[PDB]
C-alpha cells in the first residue's frame, strides 16, 4: 500500500516516558460512491497533536491506549486521486487541489439540523491526515484555486480554529486585543486581528524569541507573561483593559491573567485544550456583576472551511510556517515539534 | 418641607441587629432650569435596597455607614409638579404622568459616547424615590400613558433590568429557559420569556410557595433547587439542558446549578448582586472548551426604560405586586420586606 | 400503489380557465438505505400551491406545464412507514411520529458548507405531500412528539416561514409591527409577533372577515388596505410608524403600503411570492438615506425545523386551520382553497 | 473678532450660476458653562458642502437660500482655547487637541433614550467648522493624542460615516465588497475593507485617475462604471456576485449597478445623499424573495468618535488627503474642490 504515520505510544506518566510516532505500512483506502481519495501533498501538525503525544490526558488516557497504533493528521492539502460516481456527479474531478475538513456531520441529528454541526451528536472524525493517501466523504472536500500554494493551504484547518475564536471574541474596528500564546494558532490570531480592525494588539507568551515573532506578525506589543506586574504594563500600553482576550495556551495561569485583563463589557474566549485541574475562578461580584464581562468557549467552528480558503491569500504563512520536512524525513519533525520551539510544522507528503 | 424616608442604619454584624428605615422631614427641593420636580405617588422596593438593609457589604460596607442617613429608592411613578425653563422649552409640562430613571449619564465620558451609558464613568445615582418629591434631570424623565394606572408604572425599573437580563441570555423562538430565583424580578423574567418565544420555562427556588407564584405567572415547571437530584429532573423535564439560563438570588449554589443546566452552546446570565466569597469555578475544559458556554454578567442596562414603559401594558402585574402600603405606613411595608415573603411590595406615596 | 394528487392543469391566460387538481394511481414508493418511507396523516395546502394553480407564471409558466401531470404538496404531518438499513441505525424507526421538510440540500456546494442551506446550489424538491406514502431522505425527516396531534404538526413548514420573516424583521421586546395580509402566514406572524413581544401589532387586508379573525388571533388592530388614508390611520394608532413590516399578501399595493408604514431604522421583509410587474420603487433620498429604512427579501428559511416543532405547542391552530377534509373529498377541498375564504385547509390524508 | 467663511450663494439653476463661498469677519465666540471653545487648526470639505453650492437642492433649496450666509463646515481639529467652568470641572482643559462632532443630541427625546442619537428629534447641527474659533457643548468634543498630526484627525467624522456604512453592510473576513465611488469615503471604504477581511474589494467609478488611486488605497480592481458589460466582468473577477455593496456616488445608475452586483443574501448600503427622481426600482420577485438581498440606509451614524479617532492610526490618509491649503488661501481650495479632481482638500486654518 503507501507510507502512513500512527502514534504508537502516548505520555506514560508511571514510567516518564513521551510519546510516539512511528510509519508502517497501510493499504492504499478506496472511495465509495460518495467518497473521494487524496493525494496528501502537504499535511501539517498541530498542537492537539502534541497533547495526545506529550499530553496530560485525563479519564480519556485509558481509552486512547486501547486504540493504539492510531491514525492522525487533520490538516491537509493535496490533489484528487479518485472520485465516486456520486462524487463526481457533484463536480469532483480527478486532478483537483483541494482541502479536508476532519470532521464529518450527521446530517440527521437536532443540532445538526439546527445549523450547529461542530456539536454535532453522530460525528464522525477521518484522522489521517498523515497519510500519502486519504479519503473522506465529498461532503469534507473543499476546492482551492487551481494555482494555489498546497504549502499554505495546508493551513486552512487551523484558520478555521482562529477565524471562529476571532469572531467569537467579536475583533472589530478598534478594538484592543490581547492574545495569551505566541505559537501558530497565536500567530494567525495576530494577523486576523489585524484583518479585523483591531487598534491594539498584545501577545503574551514565556518565551522571548516568540515575542519577537509576534511582533513580525503584526502586534503592537509583546510582553512576558510570567514578568510580575504585566498585567498593568499591558494595560498602561493599551490605554485601558482589553476589549477582546484570546486563550490558547491551555494554561489556567494566562486564563486567569486574560481575565483580568478584560475590560468591562470585554469578550474573553477560551479555545485552547486545557490540563488536569483546569479551573477559571469567576468573581461573580467583580467579574460579572460589576464588570459585565462576557466568557466564551469555543469547539472546532462551523461553516468556516469556505471563509478561511477565501482567507489564505490574505495571510502571510511566511511567519508562521518555520519549518517543512519531507514524510521521509518525518522523524526530525516531530523532533522539531517536541521541542515546541516552532509555530507550525509542514510535511511534504509525496517526498 | 415633606415626607421622605432614610437608611438610619444597615446591618450590623458585630452587633448582630439589622438595617433600620425612619421617616425624617426634608425640605422641598426645588429644579434648576434643566430639571424636574415630579410629586411621586407609587414607589416599589427592592432587592438591592433589602441588601443595604439587612446584607452582607463587603469593603463597601464602612463607606456606606460613613453616610447615613441616606436617602433612597429608585423604582417610582408619579406627575411632573414642576419644571424648569429649559426643560419646558423640550415639552416636559406640569401634569405629565412620568416614571424616572436614578441614574444620570455625564454624556461626555469615552463609555457615554461609545453609546454604553450604564458604564458611564462619571455616573450620577438620584436615589430619592421614597420621598414625597423628587428633582431630576430632564433627561431622566420618562412620560407613559395620560391613562396610565401609576402603580403597575412604578415597576419600570426593574423590568428594564428584566428585559436586558433576557436579552443577554437571548431568549427568543424555541429556548429552553432556566430562571434561579422566583422573587419580583424573577416573576417577570417567566413574563419575559413566555413573550420572546421559550418554548420551556422552570424556576428554581427553596421557597414552596414561591414555586407557585411561578406557575401562576406562566413557567412551564417549578422546582425546589435545595432538593438533590434536582438537575437531573430538570434536564428530564425540558428535554435537554437550557439554552438560557437567568441567575438573580445571589447565591453561589444557584450559580453553580445555573451553569450546570446550561446547554452546550447556552448563554447563562448572572445579574443578582452577589454577597462574600461569590466564586463560580468555570471548568475551562468541559464548561467552554468542550461544551462551549457562554457566560455573562449585566450591570444596570441601557437605553431600555422607553421600551420598558412600551412592554408595561403586555405584563401582567397582579401576580408580582403582592403588596401595597400608605407611605403612612411604611413601617408595615418593610417589614413585610424583611420577611422575604413577596415578590414585589408598593408603597403609595401621597397617602 | 395507492392515492395520490397530481397537478394537471395550471392557469391558461389565453382561455381564461383555471389550473385543476386530480387523483391519480400511483405505485407505492420505495426507499433507498438512506430513505424513510412515511405514511401521511395529514397534508396541508399553501398559498403557493394555489399560485401554480390560479396564478400567474412568468417565464416560468412554459416550463411547469411541460412538466404536468406534477406531484405537489410541502406540508404534512405522518408515521414512519419504512426505514432503510442506514436510517435505521441513525434511530428511525416505524411507528415514529414525523414531519418532512420538503428541501433537499447537497451538503457539498459553497452554499450548503457555508451554512446556507437554503441557497444550496444543487437543491432538490420532494413534493408528494399529497400523497398517502412518500419517501424522503433522512436528512428531511424529524421527529415530534408521541403524543402529538398530527393536525396542527402538518403546519410545520408553513411555521418555518413565518418563524424566518419574524426574525428577519427583528421582531422584539417593545416593537411596533405591520403585517400585510391576513392569510394563515399572517395569522402565524400574529401570533408569533406576540410571542416576541411585540406592544403593538396591526394587521392589514381587504376582507372584513379576515379582519375579525386577525382580531382573533392577537392583533391589536386589523384594518382595511383599500380604504383611502390608511396610512395614517395606523401610524395614529401605533403611536408612530412601525418597527417590523411584513409583506405576505404578493401584492405591489400592500408592498408599497408597507414601506411607507416603516419606521426610521425599521425592518421591512418582502416574503411573499410575487407576480408580473413586481416593481417596489424605493427612494433612495427619503426611504434610505433620511429613514435609514432596511428591506429585506426571505427564501425557504434555514436550520428552522426543530424550532418550528418546538413551537407548535406555543402555538394556537384552532385559529388559522378552518378547514379540514379527507383525501376522498379532496375535490372539496380545492374549492374551499379556491375560494380564498379559509386561512389554511388540511387534508386527512389515510381517510 | 476672527476669520471665517460663509456659503454666500447656492446653485442658481434659473441663471445657470454655481455657488459662492466668502470670507466674512466675523465676533470672536464665548463659551457658556458647558461649552468649549476650540482653535481650529485644520478643517476638511465634504461632497455634501459641494452638494450645498454646485447641487440639485428640491424643496430644500427655497429654504437655505432663505438663510444665506451661511456657516459652514463640519470636519476639522484644533486645540482647546477656553472651557466654560462645567466643562473644565468634567475633565477638558485649554491646550488639548480635540475633534468636534457637529450633531447635538437633546438627550431627552425617545430616539435619543432609546440610543438611536443620530435620529434625535430636537437634533442641533453647529456648522462652523471653517471658522478660526468655534463653540460647542462639551459633549460635543472628543479629544485626541496629545502627539496626533491634526491633519489626519480632521478627517475623523468623515471616518465615522465610512466606518458605520461598513459595518452596516457587514464587512467581514472572507467577503466581497463593491464600492461605488472613488472619492474620499470611497478610498476610506478600501482601506476598511481591508482592516474588516475582505477578501476582494472592487471600486466603481467613471474617472480613470480616480480608479488608480483607489488600487493604491488596496482595492483588488478598480474598474469604469460607464463602460458596458462592467457588471459581468466585475463578477468574474469576484468569483461571483458581492457581499457587500456601498454606494456613495449619489448617482441612480451607480445604485442600480450596486443592487445588480448583490449576492444573494448580500447587503447594500446607500448612504450618499440623491439628487432629483432619486427612484431605486426593487423587483420584489427577483431582487427580494429570490435573492434575499438587503437593502439599507445611513443616516450620519451614532457612538462612533471615540472608534474613530482610535482607527486614525490606522489609516493612511497620504493617499485620501491629496491637497493642503492655508485659510488665507481658500479660493484655490474651493476652486480645487469644484474640479472634483481630488479625493480630500484640507484647509490650515491658523495662516
Ligand atoms: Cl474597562
Ligand atoms: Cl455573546
Ligand atoms: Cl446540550
Ligand atoms: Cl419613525
Ligand atoms: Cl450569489
Ligand atoms: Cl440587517
Ligand atoms: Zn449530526
Ligand atoms: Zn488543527
Ligand atoms: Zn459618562
Ligand atoms: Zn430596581
Ligand atoms: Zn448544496
Ligand atoms: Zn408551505
Ligand atoms: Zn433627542
Ligand atoms: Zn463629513
Amino acid at each position: 500500500g503507501m507510507r502512513q504515520l500512527f502514534v504508537t505510544s502516548i505520555r506514560d506518566f508511571e514510567k516518564n516516558t513521551m510519546g510516539t510516532v512511528d510509519m508502517m505500512e497501510a493499504p492504499m483506502p478506496e472511495p465509495k460512491d460518495e467518497e473521494i481519495r487524496i493525494k496528501v501533498v502537504y499535511a501539517s501538525i498541530c498542537g492537539s497533536d502534541t497533547h495526545i503525544l506529550t499530553g496530560n490526558l485525563g479519564e480519556m488516557e485509558s481509552t486512547t491506549r486501547s486504540m493504539l497504533p492510531m491514525s492522525f493528521g487533520h490538516e491537509l492539502s493535496g490533489v484528487i486521486d479518485k472520485v465516486g460516481s456520486t462524487a463526481e456527479k457533484m463536480g469532483f474531478k480527478v486532478g483537483q487541489k483541494v482541502v479536508a475538513n476532519y470532521a464529518k456531520y450527521c446530517g440527521c441529528c437536532e443540532n445538526c439540523r439546527e445549523g450547529k454541526v461542530n456539536l454535532c451528536s453522530n460525528m464522525g472524525y477521518r484522522m489521517n491526515g498523515f497519510s500519502e493517501y486519504a479519503v473522506y466523504h465529498m461532503s469534507q472536500i473543499f476546492p482551492i484555486p487551481d494555482d494555489a500554494d498546497l504549502k499554505d493551504y495546508a493551513l486552512v484547518e487551523p484558520l478555521t480554529v482562529a477565524l471562529s475564536s476571532a469572531e467569537q471574541a467579536k475583533i472589530s474596528y478598534g478594538k484592543s486585543v490581547a492574545i495569551m500564546g505566541a505559537g501558530g494558532l497565536g500567530m494567525m490570531l495576530v494577523q486576523l486581528a489585524r484583518l479585523a480592525g483591531a487598534s491594539t494588539i498584545t501577545v503574551f507568551d514565556i518565551v522571548p524569541e516568540k515575542l519577537e515573532l509576534a511582533l513580525e506578525n503584526g502586534a503592537d506589543y509583546a510582553l512576558n507573561s510570567a514578568e510580575e506586574g504585566v498585567a498593568e504594563r499591558a494595560i498602561e500600553l493599551a490605554g485601558g483593559r482589553y476589549d477582546c482576550v484570546l486563550e490558547g495556551t491551555g494554561a489556567t495561569a494566562a486564563a486567569k491573567l486574560g481575565l483580568q485583563l478584560l475590560a468591562r463589557d470585554g469578550d474573553a474566549v477560551y479555545f485552547a485544550m486545557y490540563g488536569k485541574d483546569p479551573i477559571l475562578p469567576v468573581n461573580l461580584q467583580s467579574d460579572l456583576y460589576w464588570d459585565q464581562k462576557h466568557i466564551h468557549g469555543m469547539i472546532q467552528g462551523a461553516w468556516q472551511f469556505p471563509k478561511s480558503i477565501r482567507m489564505i491569500p490574505r495571510m502571510d504563512f511566511s511567519k508562521i510556517i518555520q519549518k517543512e520536512h519531507t514524510l521521509t524525513n518525518y522523524k526530525q519533525a516531530f523532533e522539531d515539534l517536541y521541542s515546541k520551539k516552532y509555530a507550525k510544522i509542514v510535511i511534504k507528503m509525496d517526498e
